[PDB]
C-alpha cells in the first residue's frame, strides 16, 4: 500500500513507454518474430502503463513543477 | 494511501527498469567516454527508482500471496 515517489513514477512511465515502442517495432518489421508472445506482452505494458497514468495524475496535484504526462511518453 | 498501484503494475516496472540498467552498464563498456557522465546520471536515478519498486513490491508480497519472490523479477 505505499505509494511510489514522483521520481520513481516518472522513471517507471518513460521506461514502459520505450519498451511498448520496442515491440510494436519489431511487430511491424516485415517477417515478424514471436507475434502472438510480443502481444500477449505488450496486453500487460498496456495495462502497466494505464495504473502508472493513473497514479502520476495524482502526483501532479502532491508533487511540484512535474511535466504533463504526454511529455514523458513522447517519442525521440 | 491512494496511488494503490496494483501488484502486476509493480512487476512490470521492476523488470523494465532492470533491464534499462542492465543497458545502459553495456554502453558504457563500448569504448565510447562521450556520454558515460550522462549515464551515470541515469544510472543513479534509475537505482533510486529500483529500490523505491522493490520496497513496494514487498509490500505487496504481505497482502497477497502466490505473487513471484522479488529475484525472479529481477534476473
Amino acid at each position: 500500500m505505499m505509494n511510489l515517489k514522483p521520481q520513481t513514477l516518472m522513471v517507471a512511465i518513460q521506461c514502459v513507454a520505450a519498451r511498448t515502442r520496442e515491440l510494436d517495432a519489431q511487430l511491424q518489421n516485415d517477417d515478424p518474430q514471436n507475434a502472438a508472445e510480443l502481444e500477449q506482452l505488450l496486453v500487460g505494458y498496456d495495462l502497466a502503463a494505464d495504473d502508472l497514468k493513473n497514479a502520476y495524475e495524482q502526483a501532479l496535484g502532491q508533487y511540484s513543477g512535474l511535466p504533463p504526462y504526454d511529455r514523458l511518453i513522447e517519442e525521440p
